[PDB]
């Protein structure tokens, strides 16, 4: 059909046809008259898989051949979505694929519909390591993706009475055929025992073994025949475990419970044992695979040469201490030696400036399931603040809040700060959050160590989020400049010249409502709610968080709902107005707010004043497969955090590469994001960091904005008494008292301002011409948040390893 | 190489290489240069297993056309054993397959050894549900196995100090190639709720729900081209399941938990809910795949005409008032129609009269577990003793004993009565067994309903049993009469013409000692210890029980050796004393006697002046491959349980098929091996049934024994005095004081007897040629005990249908 789906030959498509017939009858054990739509998705992902194993094999082979310096990505989290349709993007199999399908009678979209979600990750963090891996494959780089093979990934969210319900996410109940079980690879992990110290040092004895089994998936890059792995460890018990005979068998569940569940908390730290076995037993099997690796090639000198080691967030910190551990404990170096090793082969990306997110392990928690680490932390400590105090001579100020050890009520290691000294490199993931880390919590280690902090602003993959979820944007682009930017992201420039062409003007504005269309039926067909597709979609996706400030929104909607009422028969633009997103199932607040966008959506959907000029929608189970259906269907993308709490972002990007306007703060990436397309393009409002500073050292008052602004304060009473909770008028009590009393995030400092800015949204969305030429100048600059750039970046400045965009043989 | 292997046409070994090496790169995603052997076993299993597809999905096929009479054996247990050269039998594959490996320079035997056995059963009563699936395949029924998929099947055996230790058989690690896993038939088992009564009759309500979901593992039928379907169900939790949050989700454990392990006790009952769950999960979810099938064709007065359901002993007996709920409760049936239904569709096999072994399940259990159950087994019962009333007026006495509950500080259910009720069809599994059944434990039922009970006398099938594991007596056998007795073994009786013949008796004599030079290697390279291969091979192998008498052998090796010690000098028929099996991790003597059999064989097997006149080995965990290797390699069979208590045996038939002599009581099917061989080719000794009823009513005093014996008295005051724990002088005395007060099996009273006829045993193996014209007269009426004619018999005589031996077409 279209030219970026690549070819469909005569030869491609008879083979497609007959291996798909084959896996259905052989692999499937099943004949055509029973086979069930699942049955010819799962038929289809053999075929397409079987295209992936030469390349794999081959790729994974070269890598023995030529010993190229290797990168670990260590993340607890993978959020990686549907593998099929990525799959054949990265092989150019998809329109054979649905030439082949349509053949058999099938439609293959259809079939695409089938495949779970790989739901292993929260939202930003697990989607950077999805987008990282892609972008690996993609520039050649010896890269492997390692973490947990959880049994259950993010939780299924169901709306019951407006509340978010959670069901467990039983992602394999059908199977994966992406992932090859390496049984044969399976590595011990050991836990508690407690520290002997002998002539020949220090000894960890007395542990509790877990085995960690590995699962691979393939990596395909973008049409470079390179195909890198993502290995998942999977907990086993030992078969001598607890070994009356029946409950011992039983109580194996106890040590695989470490990988049966992904804790599903956004920007938080819950400080539980099993989330530090997790941590453990991801570093543990990793290091020792990692060491396997190097072996076969005594002298761990070119350890740094051969190994690049890149810790996600301090989730994997104790990569530090078990390095050190292995290093001196098992191979016998020397402490400084080994240590050298470390720093040379770690580097920190650190992702959020929030307290509450930062990881602070209790020491007694560190004493009883990994005595050794904890000794070697302390150890660690010892001779950084040894370097610290030489520097500093008599800040002993500074030696405290350097420390890797707080002190208090309880004892806790800084984990942020173990990654610190442990790494030749740690990276922000914005300009404005690098500099913050410089400027605020990382101050002290910035002015010791200035060379080790960078900047790695953050991407998006365009093959997934530009290719794979918006073939018709893809395609007229593809037109115009040819198919080179999707390997090359900064080509989007050259669609600059035609930002007075009618013809591309027209194409652009088409997609957009053709991506609308189709979006709006899949609402009415899986979720009976009736669109009005004419209407601009205001679109909010991203996890429930008060940083986030789904509030704000909340209060622009019913702003608008009163100045309706107010004034029925005046014209206003119409709104489809889209929240969607998960709360940590613990996360009351987050789980309130939920509560009061679909309580305004009842109020508001249901009043006949009201028409189809606003509709308010709660998007259920946001999750990496409904990104892709919504982004390509939105307008306007809103990316309105407190200044300074966004990290980065990324859904940002997700939306600027797909043809909708931003209204945001200059927070995260938004600032980077501006600058590139200019401000006059984008619909920027608020405090700076700078106005939230001043804001807090005068004291944040939100009565101040109450008695000032009568638009809020009429909104605050409907909450109040009930307006918008009939049945239980004190239902959103506090919530109220929170926005009132207690708002870290400054809710009502930004409302103003908002407002004011989404009237200009409104009025530029009246000219439709005026509208779509500010998206082409959008798009057209969206080239530097390709993680195609990102991942150039990490290699060049971090693992010293230069990037390729050649062929492998096929 | 051999005839009875099949052919090995040119055409045939180049598409096995093909697909050998298209499963190693595709399947398994290996190069040559880094595939194990365990690789190449998958790579193969894979090949061979593309050979049954295209069969199972005809077969299945054709069953729905012809709409048969369908059999479901419901088993807790199926041991099935390796299914790689069994699956190569069935198909005449397997000199292709030798030929396809031998030529990419693989040994087929060293891939077969990786295959991990499929353990699902305890002993007899699970092996001889593997030998019906496998007969009911070559007899062309309709027929389906339906049982449990157990994560874990019986444990490996390890012997530590000549202790037993168990460890969890984790049988599905590295996968298992054979099953397909079929989500989309899974099916809701419900527990727990309670009964409110309606106008529309019981309602079972407020239940917890577990998923059971069926995995399927093709029954490969003789030469025939039929494969049947074996269902086995695994315990899977609902994903709203206790839906803080990571809680829920590990909670679901203990809905698993159900199909996690099997129950370890061979011929005991252990009364514990997890075990009761595990009957009532298996029976619920396939009844409802039974109604499912027959409704696929509102009018259940056909259904007999289209099911059978055999009960594998008492362990599916909530098949009855189950089916009898879904009639009455679900279909709306009258009570009286449902049971006609139930009665006609159901039939009852009984494999023990051991009082421990008999299922009597506590009232409060089956009140908390299944109320409804309760409420109809009380009914039934209600019923059932009206009819006893009224057929024998005025005896209150018989009315106690016949019914379903039984009185006493707890009331239980007798599931066994349950059984005989709501069966058309009560069997025994040997002669002397179902007489027994109608002269004690059913008396009583037999004088109600005398046209219930019959006998089926127990097979094995001699696909596995001597094709198999005996190739080449298969092929001397096949040089003489052909290939036809597999699947007709009565043709064996045609080889009694060649009893003087000299060249036979030459070739019978030859395997026999090729296959104990191969024993005796196997002995060698994976247990280090070194036997004479010219010795008798004396061997007891089957569970450690003290019905069984392992004691007894023990009493007769200590008397071989206190023999030799008095006269050194002397010439004796050197013997390698065998002895395996398994104790159930509960049962403290059996664990005892295998500690004892391990005691003695460090005396004998280290004593100079023996030297190797005799040998004491105990064989570790005894399982069906090792039966498989030492059965063809064994002489002398040891049947030796006490009249009356081992039911049937199976054992047995294995030895008398494979060219050994049996010693043996009259017990079981002991008894009809006897009368088909002639008593003067039998080593027949001890107390009939009738004898051991004149001891008991006199009352046993092993005293007696002791004080007329010397040489028993001799044997007691060894073990006493600690001659074979030297450490631990008294560790043995449990043992004594069993033998001395407490011997339930008479050990004593047959101990004379035994030893006289063991050297009967001895003189007969000193002429060679005589001991192998023995052999050819067993071997030669070994027939009667094909699995083929005992399924022949319960098709013909229980469930109505005529069996066949006609192909399908390929
Ligand atoms: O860099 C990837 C994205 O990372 C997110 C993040 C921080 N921290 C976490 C987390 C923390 C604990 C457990 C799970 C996730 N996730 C930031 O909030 C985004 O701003 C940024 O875009
Ligand atoms: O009929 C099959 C064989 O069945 C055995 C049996 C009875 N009972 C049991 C059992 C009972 C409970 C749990 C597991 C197994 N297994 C008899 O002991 C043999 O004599 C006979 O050969
Ligand atoms: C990209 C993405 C995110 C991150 O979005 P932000 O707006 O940066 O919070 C979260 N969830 C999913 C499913 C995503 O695809
Ligand atoms: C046949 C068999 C049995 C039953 O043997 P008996 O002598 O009848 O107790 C037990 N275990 C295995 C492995 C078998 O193959």
């Amino acid at each position: 059909q279209i030219s970026v789906r690549g070819l469909a030959g005569v030869e491609n498509v008879t083979e497609l046809k007959k291996n798909f017939n084959r896996h259905l009858h052989f692999t499937l054990v099943k004949d055509r008259n029973v086979a069930t739509p699942r049955d010819y998705y799962f038929a289809l992902a053999h075929t397409v898989r079987d295209h992936l194993v030469g390349r794999w094999i081959r790729t994974q082979q070269h890598y023995y051949e030529k010993d190229p310096k290797r990168i670990y990505y260590l993340s607890l989290e993978f959020y990686m979505g549907r593998t099929l349709q990525n799959t054949m993007v990265n092989l150019a199999l998809e329109n054979a694929c649905d030439e082949a399908t349509y053949q058999l009678g099938l439609d293959m979209e259809e079939l695409e519909e089938i495949e779970e979600d790989a739901g292993l990750g929260n939202g930003g963090l697990g989607r950077l390591a999805a987008c990282f891996l892609d972008s690996m494959a993609t520039l050649g780089l010896a890269a492997y993706g390692y973490g947990i093979r959880y049994e259950f990934g993010i939780f299924n969210q169901k709306i019951c009475g407006g509340w978010q319900m959670e069901e467990a996410d039983d992602w394999l109940r059908y199977g994966n055929p992406w992932e090859k079980a390496r049984p044969e690879f399976t590595l011990p992990v050991h836990f508690y025992g407690r520290v002997e110290h002998t002539s020949q040092g220090a000894k960890w004895v007395d542990t509790q073994v877990v085995l960690a089994m590995p699962y691979d998936t393939p990596v395909p890059g973008y049409r470079n025949n390179v195909v890198n792995t993502m290995r998942l460890w999977s907990a086993k018990a030992p078969n001598d475990f607890n070994l009356g005979y029946i409950q011992a068998v039983l109580d194996r569940n106890l040590a695989e419970n470490i990988s049966r569940v992904l804790y599903p908390n956004d920007n938080f730290f819950e400080g539980k044992e099993l989330r530090l076995k997790q941590e453990y037993f991801v570093v543990a099997a990793t290091l020792q695979d990692i060491i396997r690796r190097f072996k076969s090639s005594t002298n761990f000198d070119a350890f740094p040469d051969k190994v690049a080691i890149q810790l996600n967030d301090t989730h994997p910190s104790l990569a530090i201490p078990e390095l050190m551990r292995v290093l001196v404990d098992l191979e016998r170096l020397d402490w400084d030696k080994a240590w050298e090793v470390t720093v040379k082969t770690c580097a920190y990306t650190n992702h959020t400036v929030l307290p509450e997110a930062l990881e602070r392990w209790p020491v007694h928690l560190l004493e009883t399931l990994l005595p050794r680490h904890l000794q070697i932390i302390y150890e660690i400590n010892q001779r950084f603040l040894n370097r610290v105090a030489a520097a500093f001579p008599g800040d002993v100020d500074r030696l405290r809040r350097m420390s890797l050890v707080e002190e208090g009520a309880v004892k806790r290691i800084n984990m942020a700060h173990l990654c610190i000294a442990g790494s030749h490199a740690v990276n922000g993931v914005a300009r404005i959050h690098s500099e913050i880390l410089k400027k605020t919590i990382f101050k002290d280690f910035y002015e010791l160590e200035p060379h080790k902090f960078q900047n790695k602003t953050n991407g998006i993959t365009p093959r997934r989020w530009l290719v794979l979820c918006n073939p018709g944007l893809a395609e007229i682009i593809a037109e115009r400049i040819g198919e080179e930017y999707i390997s090359d992201l900064d080509q989007l420039r050259k669609l600059l010249s035609y930002v007075d062409d009618e013809a591309f003007i027209r194409d652009v504005a088409k997609v957009k409502q053709e991506n609308k269309l189709k979006f709006a039926a899949y609402l009415e067909r899986e979720y009976k709610v009736h669109i009005n597709p004419n209407s601009l979609f205001d679109v909010q996706v991203k996890r429930i968080h008060e940083y986030k400030r789904q509030l704000l929104n909340c209060l622009h909607v019913i702003t608008l709902y009163n100045r309706i009422k107010k004034e029925p028969n005046k014209f206003v633009v119409p709104r489809t107005v889209m929240i969607g997103g998960k709360a940590a199932p613990g996360y009351h607040m987050a789980k309130m707010i939920i509560k009061l966008i679909t309580a305004i959506g009842d109020v508001v959907n249901h009043d006949p004043v009201v028409g189809d000029r606003l509709r308010v929608i709660f998007l259920e189970n946001y999750r990496v497969s409904l990104a892709e259906k919504v982004i390509p269907a939105a307008d306007l993308s809103e990316q309105i955090s407190t200044a300074g709490t966004e990290a980065s972002g990324t859904g940002n990007m997700k939306f600027m590469l797909n043809g909708a306007l931003t209204i945001g703060t200059m927070d995260g990436a938004n600032v980077e994001m501006a600058e590139e397309a200019g401000e006059e393009n984008f619909f920027i409002f608020g405090m700076r960091v700078e106005d939230v500073d001043r804001l807090d050292q005068r004291g944040y008052n939100a009565q101040e904005y109450y008695d000032r602004i009568p638009e809020l304060r009429q909104i605050i009473e409907q909450l109040s008494s009930g307006f918008f909770s009939p049945k239980q008028p004190d239902l959103f009590k506090d919530i109220v008292n929170m926005l009132m009393h207690h708002d870290r995030f400054k809710v009502f400092a930004d409302y103003e301002e908002y407002v004011k800015c989404q009237e200009r949204v409104s009025a530029l969305y009246k000219n439709p011409r005026e509208w779509t030429r500010m998206v082409i100048r959008n798009i057209a600059t969206s080239g530097k948040f390709s993680s195609d750039r990102t991942i150039a970046q990490y290699a060049r400045e971090i693992w010293g390893v230069e990037p390729s965009r050649q062929r492998l043989p096929a």
